[PDB]
């Protein structure tokens, strides 16, 4: 209950497809666009107590306030899960590094077209875990 899967990427559009993907596949599970810091907290604190998962869109030159954010979510307790379309890029490279070193984990699809997909596959479960065995 309450896991917090934060979708990622540069461009807006893809968020707004990936956002309507998410918001049909379940409307109890709070698909929230806002690129804030303390209102993603506030957010978090309502999706815990739903016991429900929340799912964040941050933009790629927004995603340098997520680490903010990274403290709290990890003072919850909550499984972080940040969904991140990963494109070759130094400044998506430059905070993606951050979270792996830290230990939150990032799932980078690496495109658009898949990303979506993944979200609501994830829906289908929960969204804590890759979905294929990450060898190469």
């Amino acid at each position: 209950m309450g896991t917090v899967v934060i979708v990622v990427s540069n461009d807006e559009r893809i968020l707004e497809e990936l956002l309507e993907v998410v918001l049909k596949s379940d409307p109890n599970v709070k698909t929230v666009r806002t690129d804030d810091k303390e209102k993603v907290k506030e957010e978090i604190e309502k999706a815990r107590k739903q016991g429900r998962p929340i799912v964040i869109f941050i933009r790629g030159a927004y995603e340098e306030v997520v680490r903010d954010i990274v403290e709290y979510a990890q003072k919850e307790g909550l499984r972080v899960l940040v969904i991140k379309v990963a494109q070759d890029q130094e400044l998506l490279e430059r905070f993606y590094e951050q979270l792996k070193k830290d230990g939150v984990d990032v799932r980078v699809t690496d495109n658009e077209d898949e990303a979506k997909k993944r979200l609501k596959e994830l829906l289908e479960k929960v969204g804590s875990l890759e979905h294929h065995h990450h060898h190469h």
